[PDB]
């Protein structure tokens, strides 16, 4: 019981660090997202990746 | 002695942080030092700010 409820606290704590971790990455990849939408946008009509 | 288990695993988890957060800026102030020499180098040729 003990160590079940020592591993309890820390699942909360990595749970906690999961989350904002997933928060940045997600923040990241929507600027990504934004930038690729635009280079694909102006760089259209090449025939060039 | 809960709050101290809890307290002692965000602190942990905040000296983890911390201890990443000064790795990426000791990479980030190499690498700008180095494009510093670089620069200088490659502009003292010419007579510019």
């Amino acid at each position: 019981n003990v160590q079940i409820e020592k591993t309890g606290h820390q699942l909360e704590e990595q749970k906690k660090v999961l989350f904002q971790l997933d928060e940045q990455w997600k923040q990241v990849h929507g600027h990504l997202q934004v930038i690729k939408i635009q280079l694909h946008q102006e760089g259209r009509q090449l025939n060039l990746s």
